[PDB]
């Protein structure tokens, strides 16, 4: 698993530096798939109490990894990762429709950046696995990615715990993070 996810990358060797932030609300499945896709150690630190984020760097790859959605005053910490991001992985959680409004403000506020103005947007709709999961159209519908507009963007269906879509998902990032720039 973590070595056919891996060989993705391959492909993103000339680059000086691909950074890929990883986002989501709490609980939507962040840890999860950095476990499940074992590209590398997930180093955790805390910048500032109670402010988590997890960090895998595999090569000239890395990824920065924190919740968003939380405490909504601590956005400005965020910020500290956006210089340089080349691509954002939104991750959401498919059966919580009580927090998906919330999900598609904080991505849509978030993909408005400056500094992530130019950067590839990969939609996980998780927890697909859950019999009263949201479809992917549903979860698209509710993030309003077709609002989307000049942006390289693509929604992919997911079960985080079985790694069901992971592969998919990287194999459309990382043929886009190629071709950007
Ligand atoms: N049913 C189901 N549960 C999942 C899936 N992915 C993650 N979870 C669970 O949802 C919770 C999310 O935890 P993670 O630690 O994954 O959360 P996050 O880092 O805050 O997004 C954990 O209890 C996971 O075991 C999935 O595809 N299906
Ligand atoms: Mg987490």
């Amino acid at each position: 698993m973590g070595l056919y996810v891996s060989r993705l990358f391959n492909r993103l060797f000339q680059k000086k530096d691909v950074r890929i932030l990883m986002v989501g609300l709490d609980a939507a499945g962040k840890t999860t798939i950095l476990y499940k896709v074992k590209l590398g150690e997930v180093v955790t630190t805390i910048p500032t109490i109670g402010f988590n984020v997890e960090t895998v760097e595999f090569r000239n790859i890395s990824f920065t990894v924190w919740d968003v959605g939380g405490q909504d005053k601590i956005r400005p910490l965020w910020r500290h990762y956006y210089s340089n991001t080349d691509g954002l992985i939104f991750v959401v959680d498919s059966n919580d429709r009580e927090r998906i409004d919330d999900a598609r403000e904080e991505l849509h506020r978030m993909i408005n950046e400056e500094e992530l103005k130019d950067a590839i947007i990969l939609v996980f709709a998780n927890k697909q696995d859950l019999p009263n999961a949201m479809s992917a159209a549903e979860v698209t519908e509710k993030l309003h990615l077709n609002t989307i507009r000049e942006r390289n963007w693509f929604i992919q269906s997911t079960c985080a715990t079985r790694g069901d879509g992971l592969y998919e998902g990287f194999d459309w990032l990382t043929t886009h993070l190629n071709n950007a720039k």
